[PDB]
């Protein structure tokens, strides 16, 4: 344990510089975005990646889900299996995978299933672990509970004030507590989280 809070970020193409190796003394895992949907791989993936493997800071990937079900569901898990392969084609290895779900593109069918099959399929291409993102809110009125995945990964702002405000009403592995976090490493506003230390070492594969 620590007198420092646990911290893990996620960053994307919203945080297009980030002095990569200033995140080391106090950032314990960094979560990357990959993709949103089949629209297009997020712009700064690479950048991103080839910055925390020349640190040695120890990463994931989360993807933006826009999925309408049916083949567009397994579709967009191939962007994010395509993400994890093209990182590793750089020399990074990234160790854990998130489906980030928290808005409704479906033409028809039901959330929790189509979760699940973007996770099962995501999980039996790579052999990586792979959790589940959303807000408190959506997690409930959605049922996402009954997805099984790897990592509950779950956001309550509160104030969001850059500092923990208002925990999740629900349990959670990793809390995302602001999405206006400040660090002298990124000039621009950056999603924050914490965990206890057994699931920091989940995040850098165990």
């Amino acid at each position: 344990g620590s007198h420092m809070m646990v911290l893990v970020l996620d960053i994307s193409k919203w945080q297009p510089t980030v002095n990569y190796s200033g995140l080391k003394e106090d950032v314990g895992f960094v979560v990357i975005r990959s993709s949103n949907g089949t629209q297009k791989y997020d712009e700064r993936l690479e950048q991103h990646a080839k910055g925390l493997d020349k640190v040695g800071m120890p990463f994931g990937l989360y993807h933006y889900a826009l999925f309408e079900g049916g083949q567009d569901t397994i579709n967009e898990a191939n962007m994010l299996v395509s993400a994890y392969k093209k990182c590793r084609q750089l020399g990074a290895e990234p160790t854990f995978l998130f489906l980030d779900y928290e808005e409704v593109k479906l033409k028809s069918g039901n959330v929790v299933n189509e979760c699940q099959r973007f996770i099962d399929h995501v999980k039996g291409q790579t052999g990586v672990k792979v959790g589940l993102y959303a807000g408190d809110s959506f997690w409930k009125t959605h049922d996402l509970d009954k997805v099984k995945h790897d990592l509950r990964w779950v956001a309550r702002y509160g104030v969001d004030n850059g500092k923990p405000s208002t925990k999740p009403s629900i349990p959670y592995d990793l809390w995302q507590y602001t999405s206006k976090g400040r660090i002298k490493a990124i000039a621009s506003p950056v999603d924050m989280n914490t965990c206890s230390s057994d699931i920091l070492n989940k995040l850098k594969g165990s």
